[PDB]
């Protein structure tokens, strides 16, 4: 059976935005008020959130901002699965909120963490939402040399003893742009300052290959003109390669009918670097936001060349016309919803490929009538063993993410606050519940999932907290592969 093995408190001081939702014009224009609750522009929970948990050998690395509203420091915690002990590092940087307005919480601005399995360096990317040298902070700090925020460690830092797991392991900014003695934020990953390359970036997400190569991808640009860029860590050189575009910017002048933006995620799946995404075209049409569903994979271990669509055909690279990578048109799921903005696709998209080559993609497609969602359609698109017909069904529960281990795919979530796992054989839509925490166990408000070596690492926010400091836990659940 799937079994809970460990439950570990991470902190009682995780930052939470305990105020109310603010519009973007509100967030940009309103001044701070002392004693205010911590308002927010998007979500209210920045911890656990983003690419915030990784497992390397016997270490679980977890990031979070610390509360409350006057603190907001970037934190890195390492739990040792062999000793049961944890150690945390406080970084000088504090969450800068919405475009420098640090009293408005900004859940885009996560802290991503990765370990290089080659040289055991630690990498952190944090507090970014497409900032640039001329981002207007409204009088809240100088961002001209701080629009891209990277911290990294000495080689070997991942495995030092707890008492040595300190800021001493991390490398200061000693460039000509350095702020001084506690500046751990680097404006580049390549050793070369490059505003074209490192501005307008959002959503840091690392992934690793079988052989221990480490990669990063981010979104560059805007919701009207956006691309995914990705690079590779060069352990032998102590730096990263130049960002490479999966798709172009300015597609409207390079072969597509119009510029577009890309909503998806690259992952390492069944031994290959791949991407699944949806497109936002911003045409005045039936699509309030995103349209389509797309997927491509690379047969190149570096992920740079040999990109193909699900049929195995080479695609243009960098991609200009998303339809080369088409798998499904979610507008089809509401075939009579033809009025302006009547098909609303704003989230709920995910994908995976199992170790047997089964391709799986999920989506949420909403019907939008008089400015309200009146129908929610969940889809599951899947191809057994990478061949044959692509099956799409709407007989799928309200799940927003898919995971994989062994021959299976998994839905993992919270039901009445308690973690559950549903499992299906890859290449199928036949889920059964195989784990549900028992009555009397704790209740959680939010969790992020990391699958590693046949185990589920569930990084969880405990429900029922008050104020801007809350309690997070780590659960380690054996998937019994
Ligand atoms: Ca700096
Ligand atoms: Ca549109
Ligand atoms: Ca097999």
């Amino acid at each position: 059976a799937i079994k809970l093995e460990h439950e570990i408190k991470v902190t009682d001081q995780a930052l939470f935005f305990d105020g109310v939702k603010k519009s973007v014009p509100q967030a940009r224009t309103q001044a701070y008020i002392e004693g205010q609750k911590y308002n927010y522009a998007y979500g209210n929970a920045i911890a656990p959130h983003g690419d915030a948990i990784k497992v390397y050998k016997n270490y679980v690395f977890m990031t979070w901002y610390r509360g409350g509203i006057l603190d907001r420091h970037v934190m890195l915690t390492r739990y040792n699965t062999l000793t049961g002990k944890s150690v945390t590092i406080e970084f000088p940087h504090q969450h800068t909120g919405f475009e420098g307005r640090w009293w408005v919480g900004e859940t885009h601005n996560t802290i991503a963490v990765a370990i290089s399995p080659k040289d055991e360096t630690i990498h952190l990317l944090y507090d970014m939402h497409a900032y640039r040298e001329n981002t207007d902070t409204g009088g809240n700090g100088d961002i001209r040399k701080d629009y891209f925020r990277y911290s990294y460690s000495l080689a070997g830092a991942a495995s030092v003893t707890d008492n040595n797991f300190t800021l001493t392991q991390f490398v200061k900014d000693t460039s000509v742009n350095s702020e001084g003695a506690t500046d751990y934020k680097h404006l580049t990953m390549t050793g070369i300052e490059d505003h074209g390359q490192f501005s307008r970036l959002t959503y840091p997400t690392f992934f690793t290959s079988h052989d221990g190569d480490l990669f990063l991808h981010m979104r560059q640009g805007s919701s009207h003109d956006g691309r995914v860029v990705f690079n590779k860590y060069l352990a032998e050189q102590g730096k990263w390669s130049h960002f490479k575009s999966f798709n172009v910017l300015g597609a409207g002048k390079k072969g597509e009918i119009k510029n577009w933006s890309i909503y998806g995620k690259m992952k390492y799946a069944d031994g290959k670097i791949r991407i699944g995404f949806q497109r936002r075209f911003n045409l005045p049409d039936r699509f309030r936001a995103q349209d389509g569903m797309f997927y491509a994979y690379s047969d190149d271990p570096s992920g740079e060349t040999q990109w193909k669509n699900y049929k195995g055909e080479a695609i243009t690279m960098p991609l200009v016309k998303a339809d080369e990578a088409l798998v499904m048109r979610p507008g089809d799921l509401l075939p009579d919803a033809t009025a302006k903005d009547q098909v609303s696709i704003t989230g709920g998209f995910d994908w995976t490929v199992t170790e047997n080559g089964d391709l799986h993609l999920i989506g949420q497609t909403n019907e939008w009538v008089n400015k309200k969602v009146i129908k929610k359609v969940y889809s599951h698109t899947y191809q057994k063993a990478g061949v044959g017909e692509l099956i799409t069904t709407t007989d799928f529960p309200p799940a927003s993410q898919l995971y994989t281990a062994g021959e299976n795919i998994y839905i993992i979530g919270l039901e009445q606050g308690r973690p559950f796992v549903e499992q299906a054989k890859g290449g199928t839509n036949d889920f059964t519940r195989v784990y549900y925490a028992p009555v009397g166990s704790q209740s959680f408000q939010k969790g992020i999932v990391h699958i590693h070596d046949g185990k589920l690492y569930y990084y969880l926010l405990e429900k029922g907290g008050a104020g801007d400091k809350r309690t997070t836990y780590l659960q380690i659940i054996n998937l019994d592969i």
